C-alpha cells in the first residue's frame, strides 16, 4: 500500500520531533545573532531566565534558557511556548522558519528549498524517534556498526541538517542511514578514455579488485565484457551508490552507455550499510573490507553528495603523505592518534560537462568512488568503535549516552573527560603547531577507540577532501600538491576554534551540565589544562604558540546556518586560564 | 538486471537519433538567427544549395538545406558531414551545443540542465525508435489512443522538447507516454481548509464524483476516513499522479500528512493512458469517462509540469463561458469546431508556501487536478479522432502518416487540405474576429475528427490556461475575470502568426514538399484563399481586418528556442495573396 511509505507520520510524535527542532532552530539561530531574545525575567526552570521573541505578525515565543560559553543558548524544549495573538498554538518548526524568513535572509529562489530541507529533517526525525531503538545505555555498549546506524541528530549545528533531497519516499526506506537496510552496491565496466585510477605506491588496480571483490567476480565481470564483443583492457570495473545509476548515471550520461564506455555489470553479492554520511557504505558480508564511498547526487546540509574526478587524482597520494608524516612522528606515534587512508579511487570524467562549464560544478561530480582502510583490523582485541557523534547522542527517550558511556567506564567525569581530550583534540592541537596539518574534526570524521568504556585514542577520516597543510614551503609529491595551502594569519586556527570549540565542545558541556557530569567552567579549565601541558612539553614552538594564540581573549567563530542560508565577537571560552608564558 | 532498464541505448540506434537530433537544431537554431549557415554552392540533393557551418574550434558542419517561406530550413537528415579539423566524426547532438554554446547565450547556471534535457530527448528517441511501432500507413487508421502513444517528435519547433525531467530509468517506463503503460491513479483524501473544489454551474462534487469513482468507490473512501477516526464532511477526494505521491507530497507535504490534511487512499480501480503532455490521463478501463490531468512536478519544454490552485479556482467558470459563447454562435455552430471544456478542478493549496512566497511559483503548484470532457462522445459513429500532431509524424522508417492519410482519402491534396484548414483555421480566425478569442492551437492542444481520412472538425483543449478574450470591456462571471486581457495592437495575431503559421504550418509545408503532395505556395495561396473567403462572408469587420491584418508584409514571429534557452522581420508567406478589400 502507497500510504505505509509514510506510515512513521502522525500527529503526535510529528509535535514532538517539530518541538525539538524549534528548540534547535531558537537555539541555533540565536547563537548566530538571527535572533536576539528579549529577557522577560527568571525562567521556569531553576537557574534559568525567561525569554521572548515577538515576531512582526503576532507571533510569540516564550522559553526557559542559560546563555552558556560562546553565546550558547541551553533551552529545555518543554519550556517554550508558542502564542499567535494571544492563542496558544503547537510548535511548528516550518511555520517558525517563515515567520522569521525577513531576519533570515534567504534569496526568494533559495527560500523554498531550505523549507524542503526543513520538511525532510523533520520526517526523517519522526522515523528516527518512532523505530525500534535501543536505550542510551544498551547503545553505549553497542557494536560499531549498531551505533552508526542508530544516530538521531546529525550535525548538532545545522538546524536542516537531514534534508537528502532527490531520495524520494522508497529511497528512504532503503537508503538512509537509520534505515539500516543493507545495500549492494551497482559494479559498472567504465572505459579507460574517461576513467582515472589511483591508490597508493605499493597497490595496484589488480591487487584492489582481488581484495575487494576477488579473481573469481573479477573473471566473471571481465568475460562478459569478452562476451558482448568488447575488449576488457579498455576498462575498469567501478562501483555505484545504486541510486545514482538508477536516478542519474542511466539518464544524464546516456551516451557514455549507448557508446559502451559505461556497461551496467549488476549489483555485487556483498552486502553493506550507508554510513551517517549516507553514500559511503561499510561492508557487512566480510571482515577486513574497505569502506566503499560514492557519488550521490542528493543534496544534504549545504552541498550536492558528488564526488569529483579531480579531487580524486590525487587522494591515494594525499593521504599516503600524511600517513607516512604521522607514522614518522614519534609524538604521533605514542598517542595513537592516526587517519583511516582514503587507499585508492576511481574518476570517472563526463568530457560533454566538462566542455561545456569551465567553472567548479556539481555536474563534473556525479561519478566517482574511493576505498578507505577499515578501522576495526587497526585495533586490539576487546576494544571496540564508536563515532564520536555518540557522545552527542540523545535516546528517543530523552536518555543521554555520555553518562551511560562514563558510568560504563568506572572513571570520574573529570578522569574520563581528559582521557577524551588528549585522545581527540590534543593530536590535533600537535599537528596544527608541529606540522601546520589541520583536518575537518567533526563528529562524523572521528572515531573513538573505545577501552572499557574509555577513549584511548582517536582515527580521523575524510582526508583528501578536507586536510591542509599550511605551509606553502612543504615539499609534496606532484599528484598531492593540492594538500599544500596557505591562510591569512587571523584565520590559521579556524579548525580548533570553529570544529573543535564552536562545532561540537559547545554541544558537548550542555551534555555535561545537563546529566550532571561536570559543569561548564571545569570542562573548559581540563581543555585549557591539556593544552597548557602541551605547549610545556613543547617549549620550542612559542612563537608559534603566541603567533596562533589559542588563549586569545576572543577565538575564531562562524555562522554555519547563515552561511547555508546564504548559499560582532565570540568570547574564547579558554581566554581565562592563559598560561604564563603567553 | 539493473541494465535491462537502458537496453534501448545501443550504438547504431544511438547514431541514427543524434543526426535526426543534429538535423533538427541546425534547422531551428538557423530559423532564430542563432546559426547563418554559409553558402558554399550547390547541394548535393536536386534543388538544394550546399551550407557550412565554421565553429571556432575546428568542428565544421556541411550540409544541403533548401530555405523555403519563414526562413524555414529544410534539411536532409543524410545530408550533414560533420569533421573535426579534417577528419569526419560521428553527429552527436549534445556535442553540438556544446560547440555552439556562445552563440547561444545560456546562462553558465542553466546551460547544464539544458544539456540534460537534450540527453534526455534523445534517451527517450533512441526508445520510440527502437520499440514496436505501426508503419505510417497503419498508424494513419487506427484509432485515437494508439495514434496518440505512437507519436515520436513532440513539439516540432523546440529541441530540446521531451525532457521529463525528474522521471528516473525505471519511472520512464511506467509513465512515459511512448511506454504505453496501463497507469492507475493515486487517490487522497484532502482537507477542505487546504483543497477548493469548482465545476460547472449544472454539477456538483457528488455528481462528479458518482460519474467518475461510482457510490461504490466513494463509500468506501469514506468509511476508511471514519473507520480512522475522520469526519468525511471535512474532506474531499483528489486524484494524484502516483509519481507525484512518492516523489514529492509523501515528502515535501509531510506536515499535511502527519496532520491528516491528506490522507493517501491507495491506487484507483481504473486504469489510464499518460497522454502526449504526461500528466494528462485518458481513462482507458471505461468508456466515456472525463480525462484527469495532475500536477507532475518534472521539468518539460520550459517549464515544471505542475497545476496551480490560482488557475484551478477559474478554471470550470472560464470553460463554462467559452462553450455557451461557442454554442450561441451560429458560424461556429454550422462549422463544428468546439472546446473540450474543463468541467470540475482541485486545488490544493500548500500554505507554508504561500506564506513564505508571495511570487508566481511552482512550489505553489504541486497538488491539484482537473477533468476534462471526453470527445469521443461528441463524434458520429464510424468518426474517428486524431491528435493534430499525427499530421507531421513520421515513422522509425523515415515514411510520413499524412500521404497516407490522404491516399486513404481518396482526395487529391488540395482538397484535402482545403477540407482541413476550414475545420482548424478558419475557426481560429473567426474567434479571433468575432470573439477576439485566442487560444494556444498546437498539434497536441487540436484534435481532428477524422471522416473517412479527412478531417471535417475540429475539438480544441486546454482552455483556461491558455486562453484569452482580448478585450477588457467583455461582461464575465466574477470567477472568470482572468480570462480577460489587453494585449498591445501589434501583437494581437500573434496566436495565428506565431502559434499557427510559424509553429505549426511552417512545419507541415516541409513534410507536403518532401512527400510530393503539395508545393508550398500552392499551400499557402489555399490558405490565404481560406481567410479571404471568410472575410468576404464577413465584411462588415473590415474595421478588424484592416486594424490586425493577416496580410501584413512581415508577420510576428517568436524564437521558441531562443526563449528556452534564456528561461529581424519574418516575411508574411500569405502577404502576396492580399485581397483588394485591405
Ligand atoms: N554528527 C554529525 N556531524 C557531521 N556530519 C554528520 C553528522 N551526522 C550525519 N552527518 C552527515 O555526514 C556528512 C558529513 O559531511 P562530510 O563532507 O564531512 O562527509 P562526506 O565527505 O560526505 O563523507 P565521508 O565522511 O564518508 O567521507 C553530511 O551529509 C552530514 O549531514
Ligand atoms: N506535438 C506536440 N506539440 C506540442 N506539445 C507537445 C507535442 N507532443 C508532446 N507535447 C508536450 O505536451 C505538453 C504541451 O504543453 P501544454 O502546456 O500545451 O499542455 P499541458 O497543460 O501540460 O497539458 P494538456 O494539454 O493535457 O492540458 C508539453 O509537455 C510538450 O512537451
Ligand atoms: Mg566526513
Ligand atoms: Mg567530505
Ligand atoms: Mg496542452
Ligand atoms: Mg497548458
Amino acid at each position: 500500500h502507497p500510504a505505509e511509505i509514510v506510515a512513521h507520520l502522525q500527529p503526535e510524535i510529528w509535535n514532538k520531533v517539530n518541538r525539538l527542532l524549534v528548540r534547535k532552530a531558537i537555539s541555533e539561530y540565536a547563537h548566530e545573532w538571527l535572533l536576539e531574545p528579549q529577557r522577560l525575567g527568571p525562567g521556569e526552570t531553576p537557574g534559568f531566565e525567561r525569554f521572548r521573541l515577538t515576531l512582526a505578525d503576532g507571533a510569540q515565543y516564550d522559553f526557559d534558557a542559560q546563555v552558556m560559553a560562546m553565546r550558547h543558548w541551553r533551552i529545555p524544549p518543554e519550556s517554550i511556548v508558542k502564542t499567535v495573538a494571544g492563542v496558544p498554538a503547537p510548535l511548528d518548526a516550518l511555520q517558525f522558519v517563515i515567520e522569521i524568513r525577513d531576519k533570515l535572509g534567504l534569496p526568494v529562489d533559495r527560500l523554498p528549498i531550505y523549507m524542503d530541507e526543513i520538511t525532510s529533517t523533520l520526517h526523517g526525525s519522526a522515523y528516527k524517534h518512532g523505530r525500534t531503538t535501543l536505550g542510551a545505555a544498551a547503545l553505549a555498549r553497542a557494536d560499531y556498526q549498531t551505533i552508526e546506524t542508530s544516530m538521531i541528530e546529525g550535525h548538532p549545528s545545522f538546524v536542516a541538517n537531514n534534508g537528502r533531497l532527490g531520495f524520494d519516499a522508497e529511497d528512504y526506506h532503503g537508503y538512509a542511514p537509520e534505515a539500516a537496510t543493507p545495500v549492494r552496491l551497482m559494479w559498472l565496466a567504465v572505459h579507460k578514455d574517461n576513467a582515472h585510477f589511483s591508490c597508493l605506491s605499493d597497490m595496484d588496480y589488480d591487487s584492489l579488485m582481488s581484495e575487494e571483490l576477488g579473481e573469481s567476480a573479477v573473471t566473471d565481470f571481465a568475460a562478459r565484457l569478452r562476451e558482448q564483443g568488447l575488449h576488457p583492457a579498455d576498462y575498469y570495473f567501478m562501483p555505484a551508490h545504486p541510486w545514482q545509476w538508477f536516478n542519474k548515471l542511466s539518464l544524464a550520461f546516456a551516451p557514455y552507455v549507448a557508446q559502451r564506455k559505461i556497461v551496467c555489470l549488476g549489483y555485487g553479492e556483498e552486502q553493506y550499510l550507508a554510513q551517517q554520511s549516507i553514500r559511503t557504505f561499510f561492508n557487512i558480508s566480510r571482515p577486513g573490507k574497505r569502506y566503499v564511498k560514492t557519488s550521490l547526487s542528493i543534496l544534504n546540509m549545504g552541498f550536492m553528495r558528488g564526488l569529483s574526478p579531480y579531487y580524486m587524482a590525487g587522494t591515494p597520494a594525499i593521504n599516503e603523505y600524511i600517513h607516512d608524516l604521522i607514522s614518522a612522528d614519534p609524538w604521533l606515534r605514542a598517542n595513537g592518534f592516526r587517519i583511516l587512508r582514503e587507499v585508492a579511487s576511481m574518476g570517472f570524467r563526463n568530457y560533454y560537462y566538462e566542455a561545456a562549464i569551465d567553472t567548479d560544478t556539481p555536474y563534473k561530480k556525479m561519478f566517482s568512488a574511493l576505498w578507505r582502510e577499515n578501522p576495526l583490523t587497526l585495533i586490539a582485541p576487546g576494544q571496540n568503535l564508536m563515532t564520536m557523534a555518540a557522545l552527542l547522542h540523545v535516546d528517543p527517550q530523552g536518555r543521554a549516552l555520555l553518562p551511560e558511556l562514563i558510568q560504563a567506564s568506572g572513571l570520574d567525569a573529570g578522569t574520563w573527560l581528559e582521557r577524551y581530550v588528549d585522545a581527540y583534540l590534543t593530536p590535533l592541537i600537535h599537528c596544527f603547531y608541529a606540522h601546520d596539518l589541520v583536518f575537518m574534526p567533526h563528529g562524523e570524521n572521528v572515531i573513538l577507540v573505545i577501552q572499557d568504556g574509555v577513549p584511548v585514542r582517536a582515527f580521523m577520516k575524510d582526508i583528501a577532501e578536507e586536510s591542509s597543510i599550511l605551509n606553502p614551503q612543504v615539499r609534496l609529491p606532484q599528484a598531492a600538491q593540492r594538500l599544500a595551502a596557505d591562510v591569512p594569519e587571523a584565520y590559521k586556527l579556524l579548525t580548533i576554534f570553529v570544529d573543535v570549540f564552536e562545532g561540537y565542545f559547545r554541544h558537548l558541556t550542555q551534555i555535561l551540565v545537563e546529566t550532571e557530569l561536570m559543569p561548564e567552567h571545569d570542562f573548559w579549565r581540563l581543555v585549557a589544562g591539556r593544552i597548557a601541558a602541551y605547549q610545556q612539553a613543547h617549549p620550542q614552538r612559542l612563537d608559534k604558540y603566541r603567533r596562533y594564540d589559542l588563549f586569545a581573549p576572543d577565538m575564531i567563530h562562524s555562522c554555519l546556518n547563515r552561511l547555508q542560508l546564504a548559499n560582532p565577537n565570540l568570547p574564547n571560552p579558554i581566554a581565562c586560564f592563559r598560561p604564563s608564558w603567553l
